[PDB]
């Protein structure tokens, strides 16, 4: 449903969107296979499909040319990069959506991951010092690259929603996300995924089976 991975420079190489075709500005243009998602990514201007360049850029914390993010303090190679929240959907979901090609399976896919990566953004903190003191400031932004995969086979839909470790201040000031609150809510975005996956699944028509045992869903009659 949710896998949270945490990106460094030891793995950064396995990152979605690390890789890139030189004559190509963006991965898939004129789609919705990636998207830029966040209010902070539509404070950096960026919205639609993720052009590469850009995102290798912020994963590395460049802001622009002449604004680089200061995430160190220790071992270089340990500086976070970023997080993929990669949400996956259920097997007779993907099933439908993948090898019966169902659009109306990738849209509320689509909304759910947008609806997840909302609820994500009230969790976004950034240390700050008020006089002389440290405090902890609510931002409730994020910049996030989403990659949608559609895996034939065994049929895997599922969406990288890559978040940038940075947050925008209140003083305008680009700073890495604290992602304790993050980190300890990785449940509560999986079930956002997941209700609002069943929600607009529902409201399409589509006849779901719950599984009370461990409370999810998957498509009646199917996986
Ligand atoms: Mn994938």
């Amino acid at each position: 449903m949710l896998d949270i991975t945490t990106i460094t420079r030891q793995n950064v190489t396995s990152v979605v969107g690390y890789y890139s075709d030189a004559k190509d500005d963006y991965y898939s243009k004129d789609s919705s296979f990636t998207s830029w998602q966040g209010t902070g990514a539509e404070a950096l201007g960026l919205s639609g499909d993720v052009e590469s360049a850009r995102f290798k850029e912020l994963l590395v914390g460049e802001i622009d040319t002449f604004t680089h993010m200061q995430r160190h303090v220790g071992d270089a190679k340990k500086e976070r990069l970023g997080y993929d929240l990669t949400f996956s959907a259920p097997k007779g979901v993907s099933m439908q959506a993948l090898i019966h090609g169902d659009k109306t399976i990738i849209e509320a896919h689509e909304k759910a991951v947008a609806a997840a990566v909302r609820e994500a953004e009230k969790l976004a903190q950034a240390r700050t010092t008020r006089q002389g003191k440290s405090v902890t400031q609510n931002t409730n932004n994020l910049v996030v690259a989403t990659f949608r995969h559609e895996t034939s086979r065994d049929p895997d839909l599922h969406t990288h929603a890559f978040v940038m470790n940075m947050t925008q201040r209140e003083d305008g000031q680009w700073r890495a996300l604290k992602n304790d609150e993050l980190m300890r809510n990785k449940m509560h975005l999986g079930d956002v995924y997941k209700q609002e996956l069943a929600l607009e699944l529902t409201k399409a028509g589509y006849e779901l089976r719950y599984n009370s045992k461990n409370n999810t869903f998957d498509m009646a009659h199917f996986s």
